[PDB]
């Protein structure tokens, strides 16, 4: 019993974490196999990025000009190129400590484990979701640029994300391990803002489910609704649309409680109305939708 | 910017991770150089756990009885012993991936982070308090005892937490790595119950100025308390009372955001009589009171391990 944020154990993931400078900027890299990927803007000033031209201020690097550090090692760079926002510096030594990985693209509503790093060393990790506005609600201080963010479903990790900027609000921007950002942010000193950020409708429901199953159902009413009028009341709390794939997903949890989807649905739409009156679902006040489908089944 | 519930890199705990087997039971063990730590109760069946005599079932076993797994290798136990509610199993190989470790018993109010365990297999990490009623709201499924809870400072792993049972209000209660037990609990099938909890005080405080660290200031007030009417108030909220070792302990958080701890506790004192008002703190509309004021520091200035 019990539920609680729970992150993937971060092992294989440190031992990839290395420091990487170049002139007055350090941030951390991650190291697999002969490769070191960390953000381009590790080679820019503050001045640089408000109008960075990466092309030019790479072919004046050289290799010797990065310095990449694993634990107290000196790596030689031995080669470097773009892609995309990431550099990707070829090192002599592959990284004994290599996992098994996978570089997945994830979509809004997922969720991932974040090993927050400094200096290339790991001083914590949390789990967070991929926000509909394609932010994150990280933790992240000036430093942790390079941190990673991933999925160990089995033996293998699979890198989703790696951090590079934080907007004006305290929410956080990043991009795929091939360099592309999500959302429409650029890693520019710009003038960018997150987009209003909406409830992940799916996980919501996800997470009712999981109260259910660990014994509480005083949320539960005795109406249905359609998918439409459903969608035209959660629109109106700023709540994604829930969409046929969404309901297709959570099939098993409603297998599971014995609980119809759009049974569910009613019963958010009247916690949306009513609030919890007092009342706490799985020891919080609030709606909470940072917990998949998948991770609720995982968990539970 | 942001302030999440966060857990100590896990990595050097998973490298100690193993499933120990004796009968039908099967659960994790913490392997230590050549000895693999359990809780007991792994020698008993289910009718045993009614009533155990631990001496006299664990005299009945030989070594060859614990089947001790590392990843997909077999440790051979060579001897055996109890202390107080924890099996030390003697393996014939130490376990190279041992890090700098203390065993260490905390106090309720303090924080650490378990790594959920399942078949010696690490499955999750997660961040919690040793509450004042010596329980700790985890998240545990049947097989998870023997995962273990932990602190890191500097690069030495401070074991102070082993898992043993879940309660019927579906809180968890174990020991630490030396078997003494947090909280008035047996390790038996017998009517065992959590107390009536209270809230860390300290910690709730913790989490304010964490909050005004991260740009949340509509709880404050022109105000200041007295520790004594202060505490008055805290008895009638079901919170633990605020020490002066707790008003110390504030002082770089009251140094750094420029809000004396009786200010502070002041605001607290309002949000106890009136509530949020369908405002949220740090994206909660609850007191949040399991991150210490250590954590509050170490989160909101990048300390790494
Ligand atoms: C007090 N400030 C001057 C220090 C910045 O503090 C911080 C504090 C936390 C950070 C967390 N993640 C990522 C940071 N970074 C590092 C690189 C930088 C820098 N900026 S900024 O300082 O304007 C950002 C900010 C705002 N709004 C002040 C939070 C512009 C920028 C543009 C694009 C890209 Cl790809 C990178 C960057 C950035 O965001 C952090 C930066
Ligand atoms: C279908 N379920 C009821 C089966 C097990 O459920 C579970 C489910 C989750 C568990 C999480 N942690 C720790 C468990 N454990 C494992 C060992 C056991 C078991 N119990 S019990 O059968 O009473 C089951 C329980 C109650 N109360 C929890 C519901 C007797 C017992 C006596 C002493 C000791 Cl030291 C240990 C134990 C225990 O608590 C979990 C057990
Ligand atoms: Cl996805």
């Amino acid at each position: 019993s019990g539920f609680r944020k729970m992150a993937f154990p971060s092992g294989k993931v440190e031992g990839c974490m290395v420091q990487v400078t170049c002139g007055t900027t350090t941030l951390n890299g991650l190291w697999l196999d002969d490769v070191v990927y960390c953000p381009r803007h590790v080679i820019c000033t503050s001045e640089d990025m408000l109008n960075p031209n990466y092309e030019d201020l790479l072919i004046r690097k050289s290799n010797h000009n990065f310095l990449v550090q694993a634990g107290n090692v000196q790596l030689r760079v031995i080669g470097h190129s773009m892609q995309n926002c990431v550099l990707k510096l070829k090192v002599d030594t592959a990284n004994p400590k290599t996992p098994k990985y996978k570089f997945v693209r994830i979509q809004p509503g997922q969720t991932f484990s974040v090993l927050a790093c400094y200096n290339g060393s790991p001083s914590g990790v949390y789990q967070c979701a991929m926000r509909p506005n394609f932010t994150i609600k990280g933790s992240f201080l000036n430093g942790s640029c390079g941190s990673v963010g991933f999925n160990i479903d089995y033996d293998c990790v699979s890198f989703c994300y790696m951090h590079h900027m934080e907007l004006p609000t305290g929410v956080h921007a990043g991009t795929d391990l091939e360099g592309n950002f999500y959302g429409p942010f650029v890693d520019r000193q710009t003038a960018q803002a997150a987009g209003t950020d909406t409830t992940i409708t799916v996980n919501v429901l996800a997470w009712l489910y999981a109260a259910v199953i660990n014994g509480d159902r005083w949320f539960l009413n005795r109406f249905t609704t359609t998918l439409n009028d459903f969608n035209l009341v959660a629109m109106k709390y700023n709540y994604e649309p829930l969409t046929q794939d969404h309901v297709d997903i959570l099939g098993p949890l409603s297998a599971q409680t014995g609980i119809a989807v759009l049974d569910m649905c009613a019963s958010l739409k009247e916690l949306l109305q009513n609030g919890m009156n007092g009342r706490t679902i799985l020891g919080s006040a609030l709606l909470e939708d940072e917990f998949t489908p998948f991770d609720v089944v995982r968990q539970c």
